[PDB]
């Protein structure tokens, strides 16, 4: 592959695996800013 | 590949699974900027 | 493929898979501005 | 048993000059 | 038993120069 | 058994420059 | 006047000159809201 | 004027003068949410 | 004037002389909110 | 004495939702 | 005496969800 | 006597969920 000079190779590879395998209630909020008077 | 000289190589490769299997309720909300008076 | 000098090279491959297999209610809000007097 | 109620209300107000005035009751601003 | 009621109400008001006045009840601003 | 009221109010004011005023109530700002 | 009771008086009067004899310039200005771009 | 009982009595008056007898330049200004770009 | 009781007075005169007899210059400025950029 | 130039690009943009922006370049808001 | 020139630019951008944005360049709010 | 330049750029960015991003560059709020 690289015989003689100057070879500089970076090997990279990602896997991601983000599973939500939900069953149940997911009772989320965001209150950004708001303001309840 | 590279017999003499210079030969730089960045390999890369991205996997990427979103899997949201819901089987119940997702109650989400967002109350930016909102005033609830 | 390159036998003599300068050869750059940059793999990349993208796999992206977004699966929402839903089976029940997804109740969502977004209330941006939004004042409930 | 005789009750007497009187109100005396003068409100004088001069301007000679420059006034500026803001009000935000329950009002936002984005 | 006798009740009396007075109101004596003298709202004067003048003006010589300028006014900027604003008022934002309930209202909003994007 | 007799019961007087009385209220002398003499609200006066006067400018002769400037007035710059604000007020927020319940109000934001973003 | 008040011979027995309940005599409840209030005096007042209220002198106000505003002169203003100018001789020169009043070069005066109010930019209110004004944006010069 | 009050022989018996009661008197209360409030005295009052104003005198008020605003004399500007300008003789020479009153340069004034005044920006209120003016934004010079 | 109160032979008997009861005799509450207040007693009130005001004089007020505001005199700018200018003969210069009143150079004035106010920057409320400006924003010069 | 030879020059070469070359320039790939390649902006690739995907939406699936929502997308709220704002941009006040040199406003004002009162 | 040879000189190479190479810009490889790959902009890519996915969204799946909401996105707020506010960009307030020299602007104001009163 | 030879140059070579290279830029290699992949700027990659994914969502799934909110962003919410706020931005004064020389703003001001009142």
């Amino acid at each position: 592959k690289c015989n003689t000079a100057t070879c500089a190779t970076q090997r990279l590879a990602n896997f991601l695996v983000h599973s939500s395998n939900n069953f149940g209630a997911i009772l989320s909020s965001t209150n950004v800013g708001s303001n309840t008077y």
